[PDB]
């Protein structure tokens, strides 16, 4: 299996063949389905990592393992079309720079889920 965190970096990570559509479908979120909304980062790893020790916030579940990122990050946000349908899935691509919450869990402490942006 894949853990929880390497689905994270997976997904997450990334330090109309636009941006969306091609990393959605490298990632191996849209090859086998299109995915309704993914965001991407574009920082380190360790700086994403980092945001699992910042301000303690709770997730929209809820839970109160999330963490809200203190600096605003460049994320791209992606969002399918209206019309989208597996196999063309098409996406919007939104670049922004947000503050990200993420929830955390393990040991190693570490990113497991993008909860947010702000
Ligand atoms: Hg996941
Ligand atoms: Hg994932």
């Amino acid at each position: 299996k894949e853990t929880a965190a390497a689905c994270f970096e997976r997904c997450h990570m990334d330090s109309s063949s636009n941006y969306c559509n091609q990393m959605m479908k490298s990632r191996n979120l849209t090859k086998d389905r299109c995915k309704p909304v993914n965001t991407f980062v574009h920082e380190s790893l360790a700086d994403v990592q980092a945001v699992c020790s910042q301000k303690n916030v709770a997730c929209k579940n809820g839970q109160t393992n999330c963490y809200q990122s203190y600096s605003t990050m460049s994320i791209t946000d992606c969002r399918e079309t209206g019309s989208s349908k597996y196999p063309n899935c098409a996406y919007k691509t939104t670049q922004a720079n947000k503050h990200i919450i993420v929830a955390c869990e393990g040991n190693p402490y570490v990113p497991v889920h993008f909860d947010a942006s702000v």
